[PDB]
């Protein structure tokens, strides 16, 4: 390193960072770092990873997570491989494996610094800056429903123009740790105001004839922050929360509900990612009495305007219909269903990578989202006009 | 203008630069600039302007174009706007008259240097700029196929993967005033190749495990820089010379057709601009014998998917039926319909403003062509699955 | 607003971010915004907020800190402006006043989200996303020398060439709440990997030369994302702790006063901001015994060279001789400037504006920081060259 | 190449564009190619070439240039290389090699089309866009002369502020394939209004209080897109145009020369490029008699002054005195200084490289100018502060 004082091998570990979270139990040879997934703040639930590796340039780092297989969803880690940056703009997928008990990570470092990761992340910053700058959009508002249990603000984005309308509603990221969904909502966002590869594109100026958008990018800021999986702050699974919301132990739900009840709703979507299925899919209420035959059709007629509008998209894999029929209307798109009537969906990418469509470099990532997004804009103008 | 040289009024038209053309008559007060559209440089076919006017910051312009009705298209000047340019850069429309006799711009110019143009023009440098990056991406070559009369290249563009696949065919700017058709090209190579905001989007990589295309940006590179709206070098309208293309008269087509006679061809588009329609529309050949019903069918259902992938794109108005039944086989899509039996369309794009969809700053523009031809690679996925 | 739930007005002002800060006492009206300072957090200073205003698009805001007149340094807000950006990325400033006793800001803000800032903020993501690519150039590497009281790393930048030279240290942000002092590292830096402006610029390679560099970008990680204004996260003031550095209070300063030591050391420049004077000035160790009369000309040799890079570098106003002739050697530059018997000096740019140079849009800010940094490895290369 | 059509190598070398200047002997084997420098449009001066190559991708072309040692200065084919770019927007320097008779390019492109040229171009496009944008700045203005021969503009652009301050004329590329003069003025005028990395600067504000620029980025418009090196359209080298300057022959000095006497000169540079020295250098008139003492006081001052802006610059290596004594005064710097008294040089950058300051990717090229152009006014505004 030239200076005698740099020289030798200092491997350091820190993660005190917007959504940071590892837990450390060795780490003085880079072919023997021991680590562990450090889980939610106050919760059971265990996945999430973000931590930054300084001092390993050159060398072959071999990382070993001991309790993989006690985390939240342990086939999440069978054919996936973690994500790595050394700058926190350009993320990349790197070596890993899985035999059951333990996830390895074995990786050269090209660089003095590198950060690691179980997705690409999506920061508060981000956020701030993105909303700040959409807002001076002519057609859209920024409004703060109400306050997270750590005083961050839970923030709507109305996009529309002046006269009805269908009411559009497509929430993200109840669970903080599925960063894919506000990637998704910032797709779609740049191309409902016309940005970049937008900008002369027409399917966003149909719309708003026929529509108004109601977006929340981030259901859960405290948990996002926190560098949980599945939770907030209070320890609170956001989507068993749409029954009984609380002002203390759930908000971000207690405020957008309210709003939504108080504003009403034509299509509603939640936007998630899915730890063990390496496949883009949707989940309806079809597996619920109460489901008409005309939601069956309005729902099957969806579904193949969306196949239609990106091929990422598909309906062959997926997860049974009794996945979560004990759970009921605590889930947002089985509750909204069921309130309104309307056509309701969970839309789920994945942490591993499309199966279908691969990409070695990069797996599933922001870009692949945001253009996911970007394309359901497109699936929507379709709805809209056969309804 | 604080120092006593440069004070007056001090008006100059220049147009000595790529696709300039202007006659002036009279350039002494601003608000009596008297111009003539030039006309193309070996026909008598005139309507492509494009100049620059210093030294009028600040001074309302009232320019007249003597000869308007004498152009090619007159009709092409009712609810037309010229488009100005600071720079070159940003293109936006400015108050335009036309009585039946004479075009009329009143325009203040807000500078002291601005260019005025029938159409946001697409210059040489853009094109070879353009190009130049393109052929660095791993789906695509750039292949020379000749040389024009006055010895610019022939440049096919290849996008495709390795092994068949249909062969997909798109050329633009026969005609060289219709610098909207390299506009739409820009804005589809742009998606093939995964720039910018097509950089996640799964549809190129679709497209090329069932097509490879062949797409030629400038079929008229001579007639372009010259400022001509219909004709090569040589005077030719070279979507006259599909039946009997000629070495010294017509190289472009020559060469061209030498290529997809050589290749083969299963879908084919050429992109053109119409100059009295303000509206977006396809032309085939189902009025033409040896039109089979298989391929009506398949034209009408193109037709639907490019409905469904663009808002812009419609088939309500249009030209009527013999409009070229005189010229025949002398127009490429009708001679490629008839020597390969396939899919061959005309898309036409207008120089005044998409009616349906208006934009009051820039009319139709090289940014709207241009999310028009991203668009289409849409229903050409569409198509290409259904067939 | 056109929803019945979003009419009426509902102001919220939130703080929960990287450098947040802010007391709310009342805010119902926009028209009586009450506010306090709320200080850092394990010590009696207080002098830097920032908070985000959401709900006041077209509300006159008048915006009242009570205890101004209790802060560190209420001169501070004598001819002072805060600032506002509407997405963290542009900052302005806005209109201020003082009485004696508060500080009040009278704004309206032009949209639904604002924050509004005591000097242009400057990130831990902005700080990892630079080091992050900084650390890739060919004449750069990042070391991580130790761990911050709250486990942030404590980051140098070398720059240099392969080979003796002069070792040049510079510091920045020992004082959180100084955030120009990180914007004049990063224009410093750019330069010297010869990024954008500084491309073709060969300054840095003759620099390479004669010296590398050795530069710590934030000192005080802590105490920046605490929305501190000049102590740590343990209630140290580290430009007090150069005599004494504690594992436990400052480790911040025990590292890099032991990395200091352990290599060696030419020239030092420790960078500040101060919140009274409106002018940019460096203060050296001159009124100290043991200052040799070398070291006044080399130090007087250098005050010239800085004039003669920036205009608004100055020499006339500044602090008196016994600012802290009894804190002694506790300070950064005067211990460094003993020990080593090199050129040490402290520099210091304004919260205000430059008085000599003012911009009434911007006052001081990031840009011009920058900028000044870059400048002065011009005064560093004349120096190095004289000595 | 997968398509039997594109099978085989089919070279094709073009030069039908801005600058463009080929003429080719042979090219049909790879390893056989055989050129000649076209040679200006009516001048036997002989020196620039630009030529696009196709159809050579992973090809070693072997270029012989058979007329080298018949040009206007074979010296600068001696430890020359040649400049290529696949895009017109990156260039570097290729293997070359010179003889005494002959230069030979030996390179293989990576792509399929590349373009090799003398130096680093600078096109009309590139000049207008500029122009287009800079006007846009409150500081400036442009103001269009006159005509060349062939109908282009001759366009001044002045930068200052309102009110007497010192006239500061800069002229560059009299001499048109001296592009590397444009680049120079680019980044000249990039920092007097503030742009980029110039933005937080207040190096030109200080210099506005002292002086107004007046500045001609292209002289020769007309010699420039024709590709020659030395010449206008009409045969003239401008640079022994000013004691009789013509209508019809050297307009474009006419122009200038009438504007300099009618508004006045206290500070003269004329930019060019030498072809066979690789040093960065100046030429003033201390070898004409008229030249008094405070001449040279301030002269030697600014070439002082300018070697501690740039280390570029230096005043070891340049002409003897003697070099164009016969020619005297119709060179622009010697007219100029004789006229006004005023301190006028010349300031001439390498075709080939800084031989002090090396770099085998670029040699000397725009950004390297560019910089060289910013530093000056650092130049400037001492000169202006010590007189
Ligand atoms: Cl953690
Ligand atoms: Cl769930
Ligand atoms: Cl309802
Ligand atoms: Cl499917
Ligand atoms: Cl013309
Ligand atoms: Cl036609
Ligand atoms: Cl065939
Ligand atoms: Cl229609
Ligand atoms: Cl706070
Ligand atoms: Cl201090
Ligand atoms: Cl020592
Ligand atoms: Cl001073
Ligand atoms: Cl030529
Ligand atoms: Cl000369
Ligand atoms: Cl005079
Ligand atoms: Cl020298």
């Amino acid at each position: 390193h030239e200076n005698l004082y740099f020289q030798g091998m200092t491997l350091s570990i820190t993660s005190n960072f917007d959504a940071g979270a590892i837990d450390v139990v060795s780490c003085e040879r880079a072919d023997a770092i021991r680590l562990r997934v450090r889980g939610d703040n106050r919760s059971e639930f265990a996945q999430w990873f973000y931590f930054r590796l300084t001092g390993a340039r050159g060398e072959r780092c071999v990382m070993t997570f001991e309790n993989a297989n006690d985390c939240a969803y342990p086939a999440g880690w069978r054919d996936y491989r973690a994500v790595a940056s050394y700058d926190r703009v350009n993320w990349f997928r790197v070596p890993t494996s899985y035999d059951g008990q333990m996830l390895t990570i074995d990786h050269t470092p090209e660089f003095d610094s590198i950060h690691y990761a179980y997705f690409e992340p999506y920061s508060e910053e981000r956020h701030s800056e993105f909303l700040g700058a959409v807002q001076q959009m002519p057609q859209a508002s920024v409004v703060e429903l109400g306050r997270t249990v750590e005083g961050r603000p839970m923030s709507l984005v109305v996009l529309g123009t002046p006269d009805a309308k269908k009411k559009v509603w497509i929430i993200a990221r109840q669970h903080p740790g599925e960063s894919m969904a506000e990637w998704f909502i910032e797709g779609l966002v740049k191309r409902l105001v016309g940005w970049g590869d937008w900008s002369g594109d027409p399917v966003a100026r149909k719309l708003y004839d026929h529509a108004t958008f109601y977006i929340v990018p981030n259901m859960n800021p405290d948990g996002s922050v926190h560098g949980n999986l599945r939770t907030n702050a209070a320890g609170a699974n956001l989507n068993r929360e749409w029954m009984e919301p609380d002002a203390e132990r759930s908000p971000e739900v207690l405020v957008v509900r309210d709003a939504i009840h108080a504003i009403g709703c034509d299509l509603f979507f939640d936007i998630h990612g899915d730890e063990d299925l390496p496949y883009v899919f949707a989940a309806g209420s079809e597996m619920l009495p109460g489901f008409t035959e005309q939601q069956r059709v309005e729902q099957s007629a969806f579904i193949d305007s969306f196949k239609r509008a990106s091929p990422d998209f598909q309906d062959e894999h997926g997860y049974p219909p009794g996945k979560y029929r004990e759970d009921a209307f605590k889930l947002a798109s089985k509750y909204i269903g069921h309130r309104f009537g309307c056509l309701s969906l969970t839309l789920e990418m994945p942490f591993k990578d499309n199966a279908n469509l691969p990409d070695e470099h990069i797996g599933w990532n922001g870009a692949r989202s945001a253009s996911l997004g970007a394309a359901m804009l497109g699936a929507i103008l379709e709805h809209v006009r056969a309804f």
